[PDB]
């Protein structure tokens, strides 16, 4: 009865966020064959992984500027059709230099995925259901990064390894042109409902660099929010890049690739829904999403307790609970669109994950730096410290709705 096509764009985004995260972990799937063919060393492989991580964060502040400058639609086509071509060409790469360069190119076009979807969902879902929308396409990340990894392995072992980059890259190419022709602003869309467009707008859904603005974006209210995701997105990047299973593996654990990614799946899902229901009630817009972020980041510190047993106990349960707190508090960016000024929606989205994605580059490096000289115990307290620092820095500098 009410507007129904508004969620169509949400599904297309969910599809995009899935495809975007498949091209993130497709390299890890083939990482057991890429080293052997080119004769690459373990250290050199790190360049291939790092190539995507670095440019992904560095190419957000240009993307944030590129998003507002060029628009919200064409940017995603250039993005989807951008990285999808790089990934496709990676299947025909000759030498690690071709892989490092292409993975760099892949990170460039895939960087403006976070700010572009945010404005896209904010121009279509700036209401109470933005958290349910934010908690919807984020689940596709945990699903798209994992639930498709077995299918890649199936295509990897039976057929050649190149098809993993042709499938993931080829699907993205088709999806860009598909998405390019179907999605468009609400008024300019073919079928617009008289009630939906007003329904979308009643919540706030609408279609050079200044020195002053340059210093204002780095404000206390946004700074405390920037630091918040530095502790949220980081925990997800261990699983993406550096450390699924590396050193000291006999007395680390013993199935591990699906447990935390479900707890976060429903974690982001219900958390986006809990904040969604709370906000429509007599609670503030920030407090409805702030609350599940604080306790979540507090739940994220639950992993510190896994070392008290050192015995084949139910660590996996509290492991999923600790990862549930990150997912439950994974809608930390659902409010960045609100606090950010109307003029600079793209830049804030970049500088935002520029702290979160950076967390995916520095936090994994810290956990590794102490595991050789010390062990895993200082790594669990650090993740809890970053989560506590994330929570602590949030509750103090949250500053509600600026
Ligand atoms: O790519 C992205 O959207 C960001 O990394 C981040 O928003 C996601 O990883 C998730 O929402 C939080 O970890």
């Amino acid at each position: 009865k009410p507007g129904r096509r508004r969620y169509l764009t949400l599904v297309m985004i969910f599809i995009t966020v899935v495809i975007c995260y498949v091209d993130r972990a497709n390299l890890a799937v083939a990482s057991a064959h890429i080293q052997e063919e080119f004769g690459i060393t373990k250290a050199e492989m790190g360049y291939v992984f790092s190539a995507f991580a670095w440019l992904y964060t560095l190419c957000q502040i240009p993307g944030g500027w590129f998003l507002d400058r060029v628009g919200s639609r064409v940017t995603y086509f250039i993005a989807i059709f951008g990285w999808s071509v790089a990934t496709l060409f990676q299947g025909f790469a000759t030498g690690l230099m071709s892989l490092i360069g292409l993975r760099a190119i892949t990170g460039i076009f895939q960087a403006p995925a976070f700010p572009t979807n945010n404005r896209m969902v904010t121009s279509w879902f700036p209401e109470h259901e933005r958290a349910s929308a934010v908690g919807f396409y984020t689940s596709g990340q945990f699903v798209g990064l994992a639930f498709l990894t077995p299918l890649l392995i199936w295509i990897q072992e039976m057929l050649s390894w190149h098809w993993v980059f042709i499938v993931t890259g080829g699907i993205g190419i088709i999806w860009s042109l598909i998405w390019f022709k179907v999605y468009q602003p609400p008024r300019l869309t073919k079928g617009i409902s008289k009630a939906e467009l007003d329904y979308i707008r009643d919540g706030g859904g609408l279609v050079p660099l200044t020195a002053k603005d340059w210093k204002l974006v780095f404000h206390r209210k946004l700074i405390g929010v920037y630091l918040g995701q530095f502790a949220v997105a980081s925990t997800l990047w261990f699983f993406l890049t550096w450390f699924p299973n590396y050193l000291t593996q006999e007395k680390g654990i013993t199935f591990m690739t699906t447990v935390p990614f479900l707890a976060a799946f429903v974690g982001v899902l219900l958390s986006g829904w809990v904040a969604d229901l709370l906000v429509r009630k007599g609670f503030s817009l920030g407090f409805a999403r702030k609350t599940p972020i604080i306790c979540g980041l507090l739940i994220s510190t639950c992993i510190m307790g896994a070392n008290y047993t050192n015995d084949p106990m139910m660590i996996m349960c509290l492991m999923a609970l600790a990862f549930f707190g990150n997912g439950f508090a994974s809608i930390t960016w659902s409010l960045v669109s609100s606090l950010a000024p109307m003029r600079l929606i793209g830049l804030t989205g970049g500088v935002f994950n520029f702290a979160g994605g950076l967390g995916g580059i520095t936090v994994p490096l810290v956990v590794g730096y102490l595991a050789q000289g010390y062990g895993f115990a200082p790594a669990l307290v650090y993740i809890s410290a970053v989560a506590l620092i994330g929570a602590l820095s949030y509750i103090l500098l949250v500053g509600d709705v600026k």
